């Protein structure tokens, strides 16, 4: 789509501080389900927000990758995520 | 197997900030049904996630323990090593932490 947002993020343990649900095997988009306070995903600009939909992981189109394959791409990471922002909460 | 080991210190009121359902008497696995924002369960690393199934509590296998026994095990401060609750959980397959 248009108005995608590029989020950049450095790990803490190798951790970013966010949860994801979804994936091709779940027939659901990959959605950020929790961003924990004080973590890289919480403190980065632009912020990673819950309800944001992950579109690219380090340039890779993940639309047809499974939940567990998505998780492995993230941990195999800066982390570059291209997200479709949730409609309810916006960063400025 | 794909288990996750979690350790968690209680808040100032001795609470951890999650709900459990299930147990031997319910013929249902012990599952985390809610994890409240900003509670120890939400903020621990690895995080405790909703839908995670509890396998061990402070080293104890809870497979044949009742719901009320399981709750008692979580609340028992004298079974905690270094003031921490230990849980070994099977992560829910839908939500993952990174």
């Amino acid at each position: 789509m248009d108005n995608l947002v590029l989020i950049r993020m450095k790990p803490d343990n190798g951790r970013f501080g966010f949860n994801v649900k979804g994936g091709y095997d779940q027939k659901m988009p990959v959605i950020v389900s929790r961003v924990a306070p004080g973590t890289p995903a919480d403190l980065c600009v632009p912020r990673l927000n819950e309800g944001d939909q992950v579109v690219l992981i380090n340039g890779r189109d993940i639309a047809e990758h499974t939940h567990d394959q998505v998780v492995l791409f993230i941990k195999a990471s800066e982390l570059m995520l291209l997200v479709r922002p949730n409609a309810v909460e916006s960063t400025v």
